[PDB]
């Protein structure tokens, strides 16, 4: 499948995507306020995930960090970010369908729009202002909120023991953008679109 990554804020980001073991494409690249990046993902990839980067310095081997979303220090990530980060997350060709959807289990840095470009599904998006309005103990050294488990490291916020519930950390996340993961067993907001539908993720959607 065919991914259009476009940057739509004011400020550069590093985009990156990968499946956690591997690259997804090249792995990472800059872009400047406007670029686009067109990436290709095997069909049948399970667990992509693809994210914004935000403060990065990379010198002229790749190799560098950022302040939101480093994937151990590269440009090109191999694995996946550090907290926090809006995620796009996706699964390709299961049983003749995709799945996307938006998670800010991982916390948010940017807003972020995740919608196919082919026809028979609708996108989602979380934009609201989500670090303007973020609770103190959540707030980043460099921009961005953090989710509660990476913060507080509870079984109740991390989900380990498979059971948990929401809470005040969660809501919050929950009720600037419902249309994303908020929680671990949040009621899910997957979207099923047609098996090899093609995507754009746009980041800063609202502009
Ligand atoms: C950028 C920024 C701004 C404020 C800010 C942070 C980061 S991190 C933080 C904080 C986090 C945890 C706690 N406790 C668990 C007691 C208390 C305060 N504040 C208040």
């Amino acid at each position: 499948a065919t991914f259009e990554i476009v940057n739509r804020c004011s400020y550069t980001v590093w985009a990156a995507a990968s499946k956690g073991d591997a690259a997804l494409d090249a792995g990472g690249r800059q872009l400047n306020s406007g670029e686009s990046w067109t990436i290709n993902v095997e069909p049948g990839t399970k667990g992509g995930k693809i994210w914004a980067r935000t403060d990065c310095y990379f010198d002229d081997s790749g190799s560098g960090i950022c302040k939101t979303g480093d994937c151990g220090g590269l440009l090109r990530c191999k694995r996946f970010g550090r907290p926090p980060t809006t995620l796009a997350e996706f699964s390709l060709n299961q049983y003749g369908k995709d799945y996307i959807d938006i998670s800010n289990i991982k916390g948010f840095n940017v807003p972020m729009d995740f919608s196919p470009t082919t026809r028979g599904c609708r996108g989602v998006r979380c934009a609201a202002d989500i670090v303007g309005q973020c609770p103190a103990k959540l707030k980043a050294p460099g921009g961005g909120c953090n989710d509660a488990c990476t913060v507080f490291q509870t079984s109740e916020y991390c989900c380990t023991t498979g059971k948990c519930g929401p809470t005040e950390y969660s809501r919050f996340f929950k009720r600037l953008c419902p249309d994303a993961f908020s929680y671990v067993l949040d009621k899910p907001t997957t979207v099923t679109c047609p098996g090899s539908s093609n995507y754009r993720v746009t980041f800063c959607p609202t502009a």
